[PDB]
């Protein structure tokens, strides 16, 4: 009944290609990037009314945001940076934008045949990440 719905369900990693770099770009210091670069995690997408929840599971760490689109939220990321973030859908596609100490990184979820396609941009620096259904 909604946009968002291609998005919905539980969702494994398969592949990741340049997500050393993005992490470095981003500031993530040695042992976060060892540790979150072993990862498998799982990403589980529901909706209910308004409301987006996006959680990802893994063996050292479960993160979960809750949002509307194009409002505003704070958020403590993985890594542990105190960011501002922003999610819209544009052209079919989940755009988050996270602000912090004047830098900014974009992350951007896309439905590409039975794949849902993770691209992670920070500067020059693009990472892409590939989950599988579950
Ligand atoms: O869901 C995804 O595929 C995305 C990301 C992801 O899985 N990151 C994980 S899983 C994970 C960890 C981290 C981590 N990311 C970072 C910085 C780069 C943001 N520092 O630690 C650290 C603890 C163990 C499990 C990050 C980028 O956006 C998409």
């Amino acid at each position: 009944s909604h946009m968002c719905d291609a998005f919905v369900g539980t969702w494994k990693l398969v592949s990741s290609e340049n997500f050393d770099d993005y992490m470095k770009e981003v500031g993530v210091g040695f042992a976060t990037r060892k540790v979150a670069g072993m990862a498998k995690p799982n990403m589980i997408i529901s909706v209910n009314g308004d409301v987006i929840t996006i959680k990802s599971e893994s063996t050292f760490k479960n993160t979960e945001i809750s949002f509307i689109l194009g409002q505003e939220f704070d958020e403590v990321t993985a890594d542990d940076r105190k960011v501002k973030s922003t999610i819209t859908l544009d052209g079919g596609v989940l755009v988050h934008v996270q602000k912090w100490d004047g830098k900014s990184t974009t992350i951007k979820r896309k439905r590409e045949d039975d794949k849902l396609v993770v691209e992670c941009v920070m500067k020059g620096v693009t990472s892409t990440r590939v989950y599988e259904r579950a």
